[PDB]
Protein backbone atom coordinates (compact mmCIF):
# COMPACT_ATOMS: atom_id res chain seq x y z
CA UNK A 1 0.00 0.00 0.00
CA UNK A 2 2.64 2.96 0.43
CA UNK A 3 3.56 4.94 -2.43
CA UNK A 4 7.32 3.79 -3.92
CA UNK A 5 7.84 7.68 -4.50
CA UNK A 6 8.90 7.88 -0.80
CA UNK A 7 11.77 6.15 -2.18
CA UNK A 8 14.58 7.55 -4.13
CA UNK A 9 14.49 6.68 -7.97
CA UNK A 10 17.13 5.34 -9.81
CA UNK A 11 35.45 -1.70 -23.51
CA UNK A 12 38.87 -0.70 -23.42
CA UNK A 13 40.04 -0.36 -19.80
CA UNK A 14 38.56 -4.32 -19.29
CA UNK A 15 40.71 -6.00 -22.10
CA UNK A 16 43.71 -3.85 -20.42
CA UNK A 17 42.62 -4.96 -17.25
CA UNK A 18 41.96 -8.91 -18.59
CA UNK A 19 46.07 -8.54 -19.99
CA UNK A 20 47.70 -7.00 -16.38
CA UNK A 21 45.92 -10.10 -14.54
CA UNK A 22 47.27 -12.73 -17.22
CA UNK A 23 50.62 -10.92 -16.65
CA UNK A 24 50.06 -11.27 -12.84
CA UNK A 25 49.26 -14.69 -12.97
CA UNK A 26 51.62 -15.73 -15.40
CA UNK A 27 54.46 -14.09 -13.15
CA UNK A 28 53.63 -17.16 -10.97
CA UNK A 29 53.88 -20.86 -11.91
CA UNK A 30 50.65 -20.01 -12.89
CA UNK A 31 49.60 -20.00 -16.62
CA UNK A 32 46.71 -19.06 -17.26
CA UNK A 33 43.95 -17.10 -20.54
CA UNK A 34 41.27 -14.30 -20.06
CA UNK A 35 39.18 -15.96 -22.58
CA UNK A 36 36.45 -13.68 -21.47
CA UNK A 37 34.97 -11.19 -19.08
CA UNK A 38 31.34 -9.87 -18.59
CA UNK A 39 30.75 -6.77 -16.49
CA UNK A 40 28.37 -5.75 -13.97
CA UNK A 41 27.04 -2.39 -11.69
CA UNK A 42 30.11 -3.55 -9.26
CA UNK A 43 32.42 -5.81 -10.84
CA UNK A 44 33.74 -7.58 -13.59
CA UNK A 45 34.06 -11.26 -13.73
CA UNK A 46 37.28 -12.31 -15.78
CA UNK A 47 36.75 -16.24 -17.13
CA UNK A 48 40.37 -17.93 -16.57
CA UNK A 49 41.46 -20.99 -18.34
CA UNK A 50 44.03 -22.57 -16.36
CA UNK A 51 46.47 -24.80 -17.62
CA UNK A 52 46.16 -28.40 -17.42
CA UNK A 53 46.34 -29.67 -14.01
CA UNK A 54 46.22 -26.10 -12.58
CA UNK A 55 44.07 -26.55 -9.48
CA UNK A 56 41.82 -23.86 -9.07
CA UNK A 57 42.17 -23.53 -5.21
CA UNK A 58 46.10 -22.09 -6.53
CA UNK A 59 44.55 -18.77 -7.26
CA UNK A 60 42.37 -19.15 -4.36
CA UNK A 61 44.96 -19.26 -1.54
CA UNK A 62 46.93 -16.10 -3.02
CA UNK A 63 43.80 -13.55 -3.37
CA UNK A 64 45.49 -11.25 -1.26
CA UNK A 65 48.87 -10.87 -3.05
CA UNK A 66 47.17 -10.92 -6.62
CA UNK A 67 44.72 -8.33 -5.67
CA UNK A 68 47.54 -5.84 -4.46
CA UNK A 69 49.91 -7.38 -7.74
CA UNK A 70 47.28 -4.58 -9.25
CA UNK A 71 45.71 -1.45 -7.39
CA UNK A 72 41.81 -3.09 -6.54
CA UNK A 73 40.92 -3.38 -2.90
CA UNK A 74 39.85 -7.30 -3.18
CA UNK A 75 40.11 -10.10 -5.97
CA UNK A 76 37.49 -12.67 -5.59
CA UNK A 77 38.18 -16.05 -7.16
CA UNK A 78 35.36 -18.25 -8.62
CA UNK A 79 36.09 -21.67 -8.31
CA UNK A 80 33.23 -22.78 -10.55
CA UNK A 81 31.44 -20.86 -12.82
CA UNK A 82 27.86 -22.01 -13.53
CA UNK A 83 28.06 -23.57 -16.74
CA UNK A 84 31.88 -22.89 -18.12
CA UNK A 85 34.45 -24.85 -17.70
CA UNK A 86 36.82 -21.72 -16.46
CA UNK A 87 38.23 -20.13 -13.22
CA UNK A 88 36.22 -16.66 -12.24
CA UNK A 89 38.11 -13.65 -10.73
CA UNK A 90 35.60 -10.86 -9.66
CA UNK A 91 37.51 -7.65 -9.85
CA UNK A 92 35.99 -4.32 -8.80
CA UNK A 93 34.81 -1.47 -11.39
CA UNK A 94 36.23 1.73 -11.41
CA UNK A 95 32.93 3.35 -11.03
CA UNK A 96 30.10 1.80 -8.97
CA UNK A 97 26.73 1.66 -9.06
CA UNK A 98 24.51 1.84 -6.31
CA UNK A 99 21.52 -0.48 -6.38
CA UNK A 100 18.35 0.91 -5.12
CA UNK A 101 15.49 -0.78 -3.61
CA UNK A 102 13.09 1.34 -5.45
CA UNK A 103 14.14 -0.29 -8.98
CA UNK A 104 14.17 -4.02 -7.67
CA UNK A 105 10.52 -2.98 -5.54
CA UNK A 106 8.76 -1.49 -8.99
CA UNK A 107 10.47 -4.78 -11.11
CA UNK A 108 7.95 -7.95 -12.02
CA UNK A 109 10.13 -10.33 -10.17
CA UNK A 110 9.18 -8.27 -6.65
CA UNK A 111 5.65 -7.16 -8.16
CA UNK A 112 4.15 -10.66 -9.49
CA UNK A 113 5.76 -12.98 -6.45
CA UNK A 114 2.58 -14.36 -4.70
CA UNK A 115 4.41 -14.28 -1.10
CA UNK A 116 3.87 -11.78 1.48
CA UNK A 117 7.30 -12.74 2.65
CA UNK A 118 9.03 -12.19 -0.54
CA UNK A 119 12.23 -9.61 -0.42
CA UNK A 120 14.34 -7.77 -2.11
CA UNK A 121 18.16 -9.05 -2.29
CA UNK A 122 19.60 -6.51 -4.94
CA UNK A 123 21.03 -7.10 -8.11
CA UNK A 124 23.26 -10.07 -9.14
CA UNK A 125 26.85 -9.15 -10.80
CA UNK A 126 25.12 -8.97 -14.51
CA UNK A 127 23.00 -6.55 -12.97
CA UNK A 128 19.90 -8.48 -12.85
CA UNK A 129 17.08 -7.99 -9.98
CA UNK A 130 17.55 -10.38 -7.41
CA UNK A 131 14.20 -11.16 -4.71
CA UNK A 132 13.68 -14.29 -2.92
CA UNK A 133 11.14 -15.75 -0.34
CA UNK A 134 11.81 -15.71 3.00
CA UNK A 135 9.00 -18.45 3.53
CA UNK A 136 11.52 -20.92 0.94
CA UNK A 137 14.75 -20.05 2.97
CA UNK A 138 12.83 -20.91 5.68
CA UNK A 139 14.88 -19.17 8.30
CA UNK A 140 17.74 -17.09 7.74
CA UNK A 141 21.29 -15.66 9.06
CA UNK A 142 22.81 -12.53 8.24
CA UNK A 143 25.98 -11.77 9.00
CA UNK A 144 29.30 -9.54 8.27
CA UNK A 145 31.57 -6.47 9.69
CA UNK A 146 29.86 -3.33 11.21
CA UNK A 147 29.43 -1.16 8.34
CA UNK A 148 29.36 -3.85 5.36
CA UNK A 149 25.79 -3.83 4.89
CA UNK A 150 23.93 -5.96 7.33
CA UNK A 151 21.73 -3.45 8.96
CA UNK A 152 20.79 -1.85 5.43
CA UNK A 153 20.14 -5.31 4.09
CA UNK A 154 17.33 -6.44 7.08
CA UNK A 155 15.90 -3.27 6.60
CA UNK A 156 15.72 -3.50 2.56
CA UNK A 157 13.74 -6.85 3.76
CA UNK A 158 11.07 -5.20 5.98
CA UNK A 159 10.73 -2.60 3.79
CA UNK A 160 10.45 -5.19 1.25
CA UNK A 161 7.35 -6.47 3.23
CA UNK A 162 6.03 -3.53 4.00
CA UNK A 163 5.45 -2.61 0.64
CA UNK A 164 3.14 -5.60 -0.13
CA UNK A 165 1.87 -6.86 3.17
CA UNK A 166 -0.81 -5.62 5.23
CA UNK A 167 -0.71 -6.53 8.56
CA UNK A 168 -3.01 -9.87 8.37
CA UNK A 169 -0.65 -11.17 5.98
CA UNK A 170 2.59 -10.11 8.24
CA UNK A 171 3.12 -9.69 11.81
CA UNK A 172 6.52 -9.40 13.54
CA UNK A 173 8.50 -9.96 16.49
CA UNK A 174 11.51 -7.77 16.86
CA UNK A 175 14.51 -8.42 18.94
CA UNK A 176 16.76 -5.78 19.56
CA UNK A 177 18.33 -6.75 22.86
CA UNK A 178 20.66 -3.35 22.77
CA UNK A 179 20.58 -0.32 21.44
CA UNK A 180 17.92 1.00 18.86
CA UNK A 181 18.24 -0.36 15.58
CA UNK A 182 14.83 -2.36 14.73
CA UNK A 183 13.33 0.76 17.14
CA UNK A 184 12.82 2.71 14.20
CA UNK A 185 9.56 0.49 13.04
CA UNK A 186 8.27 0.51 16.77
CA UNK A 187 4.72 1.75 15.87
CA UNK A 188 4.04 -0.12 12.80
CA UNK A 189 0.52 -2.21 12.75
CA UNK A 190 2.59 -4.76 11.41
CA UNK A 191 4.14 -5.40 14.93
CA UNK A 192 2.82 -8.25 17.14
CA UNK A 193 4.26 -6.78 20.71
CA UNK A 194 6.63 -4.10 21.25
CA UNK A 195 10.23 -4.04 20.22
CA UNK A 196 11.58 -6.70 22.56
CA UNK A 197 14.98 -4.77 24.58
CA UNK A 198 14.98 -7.16 27.64
CA UNK A 199 16.88 -10.08 26.96
CA UNK A 200 15.38 -12.59 29.47
CA UNK A 201 11.83 -11.50 27.33
CA UNK A 202 13.35 -12.45 23.92
CA UNK A 203 13.50 -15.82 25.53
CA UNK A 204 10.07 -15.63 26.40
CA UNK A 205 9.36 -14.30 22.77
CA UNK A 206 10.94 -17.37 21.02
CA UNK A 207 8.82 -19.63 23.89
CA UNK A 208 5.47 -18.23 22.63
CA UNK A 209 6.19 -18.91 19.07
CA UNK A 210 6.82 -22.54 19.87
CA UNK A 211 3.87 -22.91 21.75
CA UNK A 212 1.63 -20.53 18.51
CA UNK A 213 3.21 -23.56 16.22
CA UNK A 214 2.19 -26.30 17.71
CA UNK A 215 -1.29 -24.57 18.13
CA UNK A 216 -1.37 -23.93 14.34
CA UNK A 217 -0.35 -27.23 13.44
CA UNK A 218 -3.20 -28.51 15.95
CA UNK A 219 -5.57 -26.45 13.91
CA UNK A 220 -4.24 -27.66 10.66
CA UNK A 221 -4.59 -31.46 11.34
CA UNK A 222 -8.40 -30.87 12.01
CA UNK A 223 -8.91 -29.34 8.30
CA UNK A 224 -6.69 -31.86 6.50
CA UNK A 225 -4.16 -28.99 5.83
CA UNK A 226 -0.55 -29.55 5.27
CA UNK A 227 0.51 -25.51 4.96
CA UNK A 228 -0.78 -22.15 7.01
CA UNK A 229 -1.53 -21.23 3.10
CA UNK A 230 -3.78 -24.29 2.88
CA UNK A 231 -4.78 -23.37 6.21
CA UNK A 232 -6.39 -19.83 5.42
CA UNK A 233 -7.45 -21.03 1.87
CA UNK A 234 -10.38 -23.22 4.25
CA UNK A 235 -10.88 -20.25 6.22
CA UNK A 236 -11.61 -18.11 2.93
CA UNK A 237 -13.42 -20.79 1.67
CA UNK A 238 -15.44 -20.66 4.80
CA UNK A 239 -15.75 -17.17 4.70
CA UNK A 240 -16.84 -17.04 0.77
CA UNK A 241 -19.24 -19.21 2.04
CA UNK A 242 -20.65 -17.76 5.05
CA UNK A 243 -19.99 -20.81 6.99
CA UNK A 244 -17.66 -19.97 9.42
CA UNK A 245 -15.52 -22.95 10.80
CA UNK A 246 -16.05 -23.52 14.81
CA UNK A 247 -13.16 -23.78 16.82
CA UNK A 248 -12.72 -28.25 16.81
CA UNK A 249 -11.05 -28.30 20.07
CA UNK A 250 -13.16 -25.98 21.91
CA UNK A 251 -18.36 -19.45 19.51
CA UNK A 252 -15.56 -19.72 18.79
CA UNK A 253 -14.78 -19.58 15.51
CA UNK A 254 -11.13 -19.63 13.23
CA UNK A 255 -9.58 -16.95 11.11
CA UNK A 256 -6.91 -16.53 8.98
CA UNK A 257 -3.78 -16.58 10.62
CA UNK A 258 -0.74 -14.84 9.29
CA UNK A 259 3.04 -14.98 8.39
CA UNK A 260 5.44 -14.29 11.54
CA UNK A 261 8.45 -13.06 10.97
CA UNK A 262 10.41 -13.17 14.19
CA UNK A 263 13.31 -10.55 13.66
CA UNK A 264 16.73 -10.70 16.14
CA UNK A 265 18.64 -7.71 15.23
CA UNK A 266 22.50 -8.72 17.07
CA UNK A 267 21.37 -12.04 17.87
CA UNK A 268 25.32 -12.15 19.39
CA UNK A 269 23.77 -10.16 22.73
CA UNK A 270 21.17 -12.93 23.04
CA UNK A 271 23.94 -15.52 22.56
CA UNK A 272 26.45 -13.32 24.70
CA UNK A 273 24.06 -13.77 28.18
CA UNK A 274 21.52 -16.81 27.06
CA UNK A 275 23.45 -18.98 24.55
CA UNK A 276 22.15 -21.98 25.42
CA UNK A 277 18.45 -21.40 26.18
CA UNK A 278 18.44 -19.38 23.26
CA UNK A 279 19.91 -21.98 20.73
CA UNK A 280 17.54 -24.20 22.74
CA UNK A 281 14.76 -22.64 21.39
CA UNK A 282 15.88 -21.55 18.27
CA UNK A 283 16.72 -25.12 17.31
CA UNK A 284 13.40 -26.37 17.78
CA UNK A 285 11.73 -23.29 15.96
CA UNK A 286 13.68 -23.96 12.91
CA UNK A 287 12.97 -27.42 12.59
CA UNK A 288 9.05 -27.25 12.10
CA UNK A 289 8.09 -23.61 12.00
CA UNK A 290 7.76 -23.49 8.25
CA UNK A 291 4.48 -25.46 7.82
CA UNK A 292 3.22 -23.20 10.79
CA UNK A 293 4.00 -19.50 8.78
CA UNK A 294 6.82 -18.61 11.45
CA UNK A 295 9.99 -17.59 9.97
CA UNK A 296 13.16 -16.18 11.86
CA UNK A 297 15.44 -13.93 10.73
CA UNK A 298 18.87 -13.94 12.73
CA UNK A 299 21.06 -10.75 11.82
CA UNK A 300 24.81 -10.21 13.41
CA UNK A 301 27.69 -8.00 12.91
CA UNK A 302 30.25 -10.75 15.23
CA UNK A 303 30.58 -13.67 13.21
CA UNK A 304 32.41 -15.97 15.77
CA UNK A 305 32.04 -19.62 16.42
CA UNK A 306 30.41 -18.58 19.67
CA UNK A 307 27.30 -16.62 17.96
CA UNK A 308 27.38 -18.84 14.80
CA UNK A 309 27.45 -22.11 16.35
CA UNK A 310 27.27 -25.42 14.81
CA UNK A 311 23.70 -25.66 16.00
CA UNK A 312 22.98 -22.76 15.41
CA UNK A 313 24.37 -23.30 11.24
CA UNK A 314 22.43 -26.71 11.52
CA UNK A 315 19.03 -25.39 12.40
CA UNK A 316 19.36 -21.81 9.96
CA UNK A 317 19.90 -23.37 5.99
CA UNK A 318 19.73 -20.04 4.14
CA UNK A 319 22.51 -17.87 5.21
CA UNK A 320 23.62 -14.49 4.13
CA UNK A 321 27.87 -13.20 4.13
CA UNK A 322 28.32 -9.41 3.84
CA UNK A 323 31.84 -8.25 3.59
CA UNK A 324 33.75 -9.70 6.59
CA UNK A 325 37.79 -9.61 7.73
CA UNK A 326 38.63 -12.60 7.22
CA UNK A 327 38.47 -16.43 5.77
CA UNK A 328 37.48 -17.70 8.81
CA UNK A 329 34.41 -15.55 9.38
CA UNK A 330 33.48 -16.50 6.27
CA UNK A 331 33.71 -19.68 6.40
CA UNK A 332 31.87 -19.53 10.24
CA UNK A 333 28.99 -17.73 8.27
CA UNK A 334 29.48 -19.86 4.85
CA UNK A 335 31.06 -23.07 5.62
CA UNK A 336 33.44 -21.80 3.08
CA UNK A 337 35.57 -18.78 2.11
CA UNK A 338 34.64 -15.46 -0.08
CA UNK A 339 32.64 -13.19 1.84
CA UNK A 340 36.27 -11.83 2.99
CA UNK A 341 36.31 -10.48 -0.55
CA UNK A 342 33.38 -8.64 -1.20
CA UNK A 343 33.30 -4.63 -1.47
CA UNK A 344 31.75 -3.62 1.33
CA UNK A 345 28.78 -1.48 1.28
CA UNK A 346 25.27 -4.32 0.39
CA UNK A 347 28.37 -6.52 -1.46
CA UNK A 348 27.62 -9.97 -0.16
CA UNK A 349 27.02 -13.36 -0.70
CA UNK A 350 23.96 -15.81 -0.67
CA UNK A 351 23.72 -19.17 0.50
CA UNK A 352 20.41 -21.24 0.16
CA UNK A 353 19.69 -24.55 1.15
CA UNK A 354 18.97 -26.53 -1.99
CA UNK A 355 22.27 -25.60 -3.47
CA UNK A 356 26.38 -25.51 -2.65
CA UNK A 357 26.85 -22.81 -4.80
CA UNK A 358 26.95 -19.19 -3.35
CA UNK A 359 25.94 -16.57 -5.55
CA UNK A 360 26.93 -12.99 -5.10
CA UNK A 361 24.40 -10.46 -5.19
CA UNK A 362 25.00 -6.16 -4.49
CA UNK A 363 22.32 -5.26 -1.97
CA UNK A 364 20.13 -2.76 -2.17
CA UNK A 365 20.29 0.15 -0.60
CA UNK A 366 18.00 2.33 1.74
CA UNK A 367 17.83 5.74 3.07
CA UNK A 368 17.43 5.74 7.10
CA UNK A 369 15.42 8.75 6.04
CA UNK A 370 13.51 6.27 3.74
CA UNK A 371 12.93 3.85 6.75
CA UNK A 372 11.22 6.22 8.59
CA UNK A 373 9.10 7.89 5.69
CA UNK A 374 7.68 4.07 5.33
CA UNK A 375 7.11 3.94 8.52
CA UNK A 376 5.59 6.86 8.71
CA UNK A 377 3.50 6.45 6.16
CA UNK A 378 2.19 2.72 8.03
CA UNK A 379 1.40 4.48 11.47
CA UNK A 380 -0.98 7.02 9.55
CA UNK A 381 -2.99 3.64 8.90
CA UNK A 382 -3.47 2.77 12.44
CA UNK A 383 -1.57 1.44 15.60
CA UNK A 384 -0.21 -2.11 16.13
CA UNK A 385 -3.12 -4.56 17.86
CA UNK A 386 -0.45 -5.95 20.27
CA UNK A 387 -1.05 -9.94 21.65
CA UNK A 388 -0.58 -10.42 25.39
CA UNK A 389 1.86 -12.68 26.93
CA UNK A 390 4.54 -12.99 23.84
CA UNK A 391 6.84 -11.44 26.47
CA UNK A 392 4.82 -12.57 29.87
Amino acid sequence: LPSLDLLTPPTFALEQMARLVEARLADFRIKADVVNYSPGPVITRFELNLAPGVKAARISNLSRDLARSLSTVAVRVVEVIPGKPYVGLELPNKKRQTVYLREVLDNAKFRDNPSPLTVVLGKDIAGEPVVADLAKMPHLLVAGTTGSGASVGVNAMILSMLYKAQPEDVRFIMIDPKMLELSVYEGIPHLLTEVVTDMKDAANALRWCVNEMERRYKLMSALGVRNLAGYNEKIAEADRMMRPIPDPYWHPVLKKEPYIVVLVDEFADLMMTVGKKVEELIARLAQKARAAGIHLVLATQRPSVDVITGLIKANIPTRIAFTVSSKIDSRTILDQAGAESLLGMGDMLYSGPNSTLPVRVHGAFVRDQEVHAVVQDWKARGRPQYVDGITS
